[PDB]
């Protein structure tokens, strides 16, 4: 048994429902938040802007001194960092950016590193501003994470399309 509350069942191991991310982890805490990352972990927009500014710009300050000491992360990459006032940990995932025009077979890629956490609060990668295709990233998320994820998904008219749409 886990916190999770609302969620709509899609698979043995995947979760659904219409919520503001932050809003999620804030309720939730839960071990592990992903966010939509890209690979010089600027948090400008999206769901990494969202999860940043609710951290007072604290993940930014952290990921800054990441990439300093590491440099860049890979497309399809990850890396797992604090989740400062939202989660015990962040696990930044880079999926591609369509309109960077990036490999979209790269989000299986992206995808595999939810396996190395058993439950994750996730968005749908590749989704929004990185301008992949939602009801593709959940078709990939399904046929690729084996561990237990929930899925938030901020707008309402697209949860119902991916709800009502789903296989
Ligand atoms: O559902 C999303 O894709 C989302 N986007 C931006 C901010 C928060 C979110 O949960």
């Amino acid at each position: 048994v886990n916190s999770f509350s609302g969620y709509l069942k899609l698979t043995d191991n995947v979760y659904i429902k219409n919520a503001d991310i932050v809003e999620e982890a804030k309720k939730v805490k839960p071990t592990v938040v992903v966010n939509a990352a890209n690979v010089y972990l600027k948090h400008g927009g999206g769901v990494a802007g969202a999860l940043n500014k609710a951290t007072n710009n604290a993940m930014q300050v952290e990921s800054d001194d990441y990439i300093a000491t590491n440099g860049p992360l890979k497309v399809g990459g990850s890396c797992v960092l604090s989740g400062h006032n939202l989660a015990k940990h962040c696990l930044h995932v880079v999926g591609p950016n369509v309109n960077k025009g990036e490999d979209i077979q790269l989000l299986k890629s992206a995808y595999e590193n939810f396996n190395q956490h058993e439950v994750l609060l996730a968005p749908l990668l590749s989704a929004g501003i990185f301008g992949a295709d939602p009801i593709h990233s959940l078709r990939v998320c399904v046929d690729t994470v084996r561990t237990n994820v929930y899925l938030a998904v901020f707008d309402k008219n697209l949860y119902d399309k991916l709800v009502s749409s789903f296989l």
